[PDB]
């Protein structure tokens, strides 16, 4: 998968991104990787923030759906319309595919200034795509009218402009060169967001001893689209009060703690070694066993380079509160390569060949580690009689 290798890019803290085309002849689209969402939607009218966008009118190919859609999140929209249109992967598998397209025509605080992204790509199953699951996702489309397999994984890599990232969206496949040891995997337990579950927590090599429902309250989920590792606030500060300590020869402002501002050492020196390992256990394809990540400071630390202190290595954390569950964003994938076996219902883990490390200390994938009797970690989300409702036909 050579001709995959390094085909995304990004801004930190801002997404990683794939080129991608759409329409005849093909309209080249730099399109938000994210594996938290499940539409393909592109921008498709002028916007303060997008240099192009997509062309309707200059599609042979393209057919309007006749059916518009909007979908709200916090603080924030994006809406549109449906449609079909040809799409191919420049730099992924050499096939070209009918896929739905929303034609995003207004939107409040969708695009960001800057992350040269034009669109988004949702890897996540149709049980959570807008307006309804009926609106086939573009995995799908591409392993239903291709014969790529039915799987992708990630590698994601870690004065005046962000900092450039770069990775690799290798789909239909695992390329070993971008990952070293043993790959570990995890079942996924259910089919709408890449839901996982995670059975125990460590903050440098200490148990934070919560029953583990509280890890995965309302869900835990493995989300290219979200910067941080947000955790559950019962947990968020159990692990804030353990880093705290371990870091505690260092005073740093509240506002750090909140993700609200950078903490800065001269160029160089910052003491890594202060900064304690964090372990997240995930269930093991075996009832009983589970594997641990485990993830360094260069990873929940992200640089951010200071205009006015440009002499200066600077950090913001990059822990924070959820109150809609875990979700290990790219904070923890950049730990490792990351394999979406949708085929076999489970997630895979390798240590990562790029990801940012010390000669002291290394990300890591371990295991098996057995627990007798394990508990079932996973939570119920209490049923709405709204979704009771709903008929699936
Ligand atoms: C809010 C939605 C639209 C509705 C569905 O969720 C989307 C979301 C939020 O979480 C994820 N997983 N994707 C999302 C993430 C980013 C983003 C921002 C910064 C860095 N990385 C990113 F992916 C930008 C836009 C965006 O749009
Ligand atoms: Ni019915």
């Amino acid at each position: 998968f050579v001709e995959m290798v390094d085909n995304l890019r990004g801004k930190s803290g801002q997404g990683y991104y794939v080129e991608m085309t759409v329409g005849s002849p093909p309209q080249t689209l730099n399109i938000l990787v994210d594996t938290g969402s499940s539409n393909f939607a592109v921008g498709a009218a002028p916007h303060p923030f997008l240099h192009r966008y997509y062309q309707r009118q200059l599609s042979s190919t393209y057919r309007d759906l006749r059916k518009g859609v909007y979908v709200p999140y916090t603080q924030g929209k994006w809406e549109g319309e449906l449609g079909t249109d040809l799409v191919s992967i420049p730099h992924g598998p050499n096939v070209t595919v009918r896929a739905n397209i929303a034609a995003i025509t207004e939107s409040d605080k969708f695009f960001i200034n800057g992350s040269n992204w034009e669109g988004i790509l949702g890897l996540a199953y149709a049980e959570i795509a807008r307006p309804d699951d009926s609106l086939e996702p573009f995995f799908d489309s591409l392993v239903k009218q291709t014969h790529v397999p039915n799987l992708f994984s990630l590698q994601l890599c870690g004065s005046e402009v962000l900092a450039s990232v770069g990775g690799s969206m290798i789909i239909g496949g695992i390329d070993h060169s971008l990952y070293t040891g043993s790959l570990w995997y995890t079942p996924i337990r259910r089919e709408w967001y890449y839901e996982v579950i995670i059975v125990r927590v460590e903050i440098n090599g200490q148990d934070l001893k919560m029953d583990c429902k509280e890890y995965n309250y309302d869900k835990s989920i493995v989300d290219s689209g979200t910067t941080n590792l947000r955790l559950p606030k019962k947990v968020f500060e159990a692990a804030v009060k353990s880093i705290k300590a371990a870091s505690s020869t260092e005073k740093f402002p509240d506002g750090f703690w909140l993700g609200e501002q950078l903490v800065c050492w001269q160029a160089g020196t910052t003491p890594w070694n202060i900064f304690p390992v964090i372990s997240l256990y995930l269930m093991g394809e075996v009832t009983n066993q589970s594997f641990r990540i485990t993830i360094l400071p260069q990873q929940y630390l992200r640089p951010v380079e200071d205009v006015a202190t440009s002499q200066d290595d600077c950090y913001k954390f990059a822990i924070s509160q959820s109150s809609t569950g875990t979700v290990m964003g790219a904070v923890i994938m950049e730990g490792f390569y990351v394999v979406f076996d949708r085929a076999r219902k489970r997630i895979g883990f390798a240590v990562s060949a790029c990801h940012v490390h010390d000669e002291f200390r290394t990300a890591a994938v371990e295991g098996p580690f057995v627990t007798l009797d394990m508990e079932d970690c996973g939570y119920n989300i209490p049923q709405t009689d709204e979704s009771r409702s709903h008929h699936h036909h």
